């Protein structure tokens, strides 16, 4: 179901219809602070963000930017940066011609332009850019800065409606707008189709939905989609997920990045972590073997059961660097962890292998299944180290080279 | 786009497509143990569990249903039960009738009732009860715990077509029939319409999709939703909402349970918060104030942001009793706080109150917009205590009975 596009290489990563959804992020740290910033687009890269933006927001941030991308080279690290650009890009790009060329990618908003007439001047001058060094470009609108102008013009189309819509429906109307304003304007000016991503932001799930769906429609661009401003903790990490999925699931979307607030001293890779689950939990990319365990109810004793899902889980994690490495395709593990006879062994047989323990009224053993098969039956002590010696050695066979 | 359906009573909480998604939760407690166990249908409660499910595995675990409900109902909590039932719960809703009577509604298995010709005696003699007593059914069936008998008609009926489907694609079409076959036998026996509800879980959250739609077009009954054994930590709150949120935004879906496994030490209610998190997130069902915020960038100072941020949030949280109690519709409270002018403004403004800090190259002033316009502007100290109580104010005059 996946919708087709054309393929736009940000740096080695190609976004489009016809590959793998691309994970992205942002940098927190100010870009003028060159240590700082190199550090976390390499914290963000090695924890999965493919590509990484940054805002260059003032002529400082733009002089750090072809620092910044030697030093990630000087490591061999390709991660392509994506310049975000607000109010000025016109005069900093102008101004900054080694920032330009070290970016792999300018975003747009095609709401903080400027004013009036200055905002179609600014718009062509970045595209020209764009164009002289044959750079992608995101043309990124979000509600949070909606070009004032175009919302007038679609409230005074509303109010001629025989029935009109709601406020709420018109900005939504004006943000898609918008977006396929601009990209219809970059592509009459010369930019190619190869060049040119989009997407229109808003902090609703609902509204997310009815907004992506309308610009897959109208645009054969490859969309970045998100929810912007999602919010803190557990609200936005679900609010992220709930938003996303209906789009992914239809086909649409290309890149996504996942607009987590931080708690204060959390790590700003939480939301490449967030992101990465939303792709895994639809099928859509594999990154790391995965547990499934049920909750565990009245029938387990809650203590043991919950233990044990952990300890795997963490094993799984320590080992994966190494896994990754020796055995192709180890990512695609699913393991599962079971309570109880209730749905044990029908669990573990729809993993690769799984193990189910003994719940109340159970003798004292726990069978473990593998390729939807009885492996062996496990009791006493070390069931746990028992049972990842078997996952190390189902990996080795079924993973092999 | 609600799927009419009718309306299910589960004690006083009606189910179906004219009523609010129900949210329910299941304790981990040994049913056997009362104190343990009402205290924690008490805490499930009062997290916002509408319904709240308990196992009833054994002789002890029915026995000690009365004297729950019992101590329930003497502190004036309402909370509908419902009886988890496996392998024997024929056996134990005959041998102790006030169990049966003290449970609010019944949950069966069509994969655990039994062997071969066994299956139809049980599952005729718990309907019969439920019946006989006016409780209403859930007919849950679960691919952990799937009737091979069913899955191998369905096998062969496959292996007949002139393409047959995938073994995992003929997996899913036997967990629709097996919950369809028992819901059209529990109809022929005579129990109404207004006492079934039925669910057909699975682990994967496109697998849960294709199942729901099809359990949707083939019975009327209201369906209890919920991804099967989601896991620990982040990867069951993500997978959690993206199985549920496509659905949800479908209309598909009366009651909902979050199968999260707790980490060790975690409580039982993360569950139910992720389920609210879930329907608020949709806009389906507001169960408290939420704060809309920016992931904050190299435009921001990070911490002073993220902890405003984090401020507002646990204000929220500790007024909600209060603000409850005195101010009704105060659930659908919308604050933003935001980093920069970017896109500071535009949000707060779509929030019922929102502020806006100053970022980089800005004036050391905070905006605040409240019904989408300017309240006042915030500076210096304290900047954090001024929004918070300007917050107050706007929930007094906004939501005053
Ligand atoms: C830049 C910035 C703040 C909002 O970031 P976001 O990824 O949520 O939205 P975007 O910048 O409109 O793509
Ligand atoms: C009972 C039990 C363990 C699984 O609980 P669940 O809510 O994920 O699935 P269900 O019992 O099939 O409704
Ligand atoms: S939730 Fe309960 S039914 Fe068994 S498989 Fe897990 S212990
Ligand atoms: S993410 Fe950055 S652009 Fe401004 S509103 Fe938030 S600080």
């Amino acid at each position: 179901m996946r919708r087709p596009t054309p393929t736009v290489y940000v740096g080695r990563v190609p976004i489009g219809g016809a590959h793998p959804i691309a994970v992205q992020s942002m940098t927190n740290t100010p870009t003028r602070d060159v240590e700082a910033t190199t550090a976390q687009v390499l914290e963000l890269h090695r924890a999965g963000s493919e590509i990484v933006r940054l805002t260059v927001n003032d002529e400082e941030a733009a002089k750090a930017v072809p620092e910044i991308k030697r030093r990630l080279l000087a490591e061999g690290a390709e991660v392509p940066l994506v310049g975000d650009f607000h109010f000025n890009g016109h005069l900093l790009l102008r101004k900054y011609p080694k920032m330009a060329e070290a970016l792999d990618k300018f975003r747009i908003n095609p709401g903080t332009l400027g004013r009036g007439r200055h905002k179609d001047e600014h718009f062509a001058e970045m595209i020209r850019i764009a164009m002289d060094l044959g750079k992608p470009v995101r043309i990124g609108a979000n509600w949070g800065s909606l070009d004032p102008a175009l919302l007038t013009e679609l409230m005074d189309r509303n109010a001629r409606r025989p029935e009109p819509k709601s406020a709420h429906e018109v900005v939504l109307e004006a943000l898609v707008e918008s977006a396929v304003r601009a990209y219809e304007a970059a592509l009459e000016m010369g930019l190619g189709e190869d060049k040119l991503v989009l997407s229109a932001k808003v902090s609703k799930a609902r509204d997310l939905v009815w907004v992506y769906r309308e610009l897959a429609r109208r645009t054969q661009a490859p969309l970045h989609l998100g929810l912007t401003e999602a919010g803190m903790g557990v609200k936005g990490i679900v609010a992220s997920a709930a938003a996303l999925a209906p789009l992914l699931l239809e086909g649409i979307g290309d890149t996504i990045r996942v607009s987590l607030t931080p708690a204060p001293g959390e790590p700003r890779t939480k939301e490449v972590e967030v992101a990465q689950e939303i792709l895994q939990a639809l099928g859509l990319r594999a990154f790391a073997p995965e547990v499934t365990s049920c909750p565990g109810c009245g029938r387990t004793t809650s203590t043991f059961f919950q233990e044990l899902a952990e300890e795997v889980s963490r094993r799984l994690k320590e080992r994966l660097p190494e896994w990754r490495a020796r055995y192709p395709g180890v990512e695609e593990l699913k393991v599962a962890v079971m309570g109880c006879v209730v749905n044990g062994p029908g669990e573990s047989k729809h993993a690769h292998i799984g193990i189910s323990l003994p719940g109340a009224g159970e003798e004292p053993k726990a069978p473990v299944y593998a390729d939807g098969k009885l492996l062996t039956i496990l009791k006493g002590e070390g069931i746990a180290e028992e049972f990842l010696r078997l996952v190390e050695d189902y990996v080795k066979t079924r993973f092999a080279p």
